[PDB]
This record gives structure tokens, sequence and C-alpha cells, in this order.
């Protein structure tokens, strides 16, 4: 699991004042290795699938009661006219 | 000053993974034309548009009740 690397050390000594060809170090943290913990992702159960199904049955769950709600009135209009006629007619009979 | 050893950074410096057999048949990296993901936010999507629709036609058909007793009324003191 060790990277390729020819090269094992060098050495030529660090000036503060001389730094040239300005290259950039791998910056590193200070604590040990062990609790750089491993990579998880976990997924939900509730898959792209199963909220199809689930909202899926709450439509079909809610159309059930617009229709409900339609029949409730959809019988107004039969109403009026089951009950305004024979009044007109009884207004008629003066 | 200061001291610290050194590793150079040459190209030649490779990287050896190691890859599962089974790693590249993974239900994400294969994917297909449509998921049920966005059916998902589709139809969340017009579930709430009809539940705002359930308050303006609320609102609406509230006065069904209030249309009916001013042409009642006014006929009825005429009657009496």
């Amino acid at each position: 699991m060790d990277p390729y690397c020819p090269f094992d050390a060098l050495d030529v000594w660090e000036h503060r004042r001389f730094i040239v060809a300005d290259s950039r170090n791998f910056i590193t943290p200070e604590f040990p290795r062990d609790f750089w913990m491993s990579p998880v992702f976990n997924l939900p159960r509730e898959t792209a699938a199963e909220q199809v199904v689930v909202l899926q049955a709450q439509r079909t769950a809610a159309a059930a009661a617009l229709e409900n709600a339609a029949m409730q009135a959809a019988e107004l209009p039969v109403d009026i006219e089951r009950r305004l006629r024979p009044i007109e007619r009884n207004v008629h009979e003066i």
C-alpha cells in the first residue's frame, strides 16, 4: 500500500532568506493516522422507488376524497331544479 | 533556520489502488435514462400544488351558504 517513489531523501538547509523556486510541501496533520477514520456513505433505505410508491398511494387516496366531494357537490344543480320548479308553479297558480 | 527531510516530487511517483471484482457493477454507476428519484420530485410538487388549489377552491366555495340567504330573504319578506 506504499506509493512508489524512486528517491529516499535529500538535504540543502533551510535558510529563511534564501528561499528560491517556490514549491509547496504536502501539509499533514500532527495526529496519528488511525483516527482519520474510514470512508462510509450509507443509503437512506427509503428508495427513489419507495417514495414513488408511498406518494402514489397518497395520491390515489386523495383522489377518492376528491371524487367524494365532487359527487357531494354534483347534486346541488339537481336540488335547485327540484326545489324551485314547484315554487315557480305555485307562483304561477296565482 | 529550520530542518526537515525531503521527498522529490517526480513525475514517476504513481499510485496503485486495488479494485474489487464487483466494484464497477454498482447500481449507482449504472443509471437508466429515467429514474424514480425525479418522479418523486415531480409527484411531491404536484401534491403541494393540489394542496394550495384546495384552499383556493375552499375560499371560492365558502360563499355557497352566503349566496342562498340573500336570494330568499327579500322574497320571504315580499310574501309576508
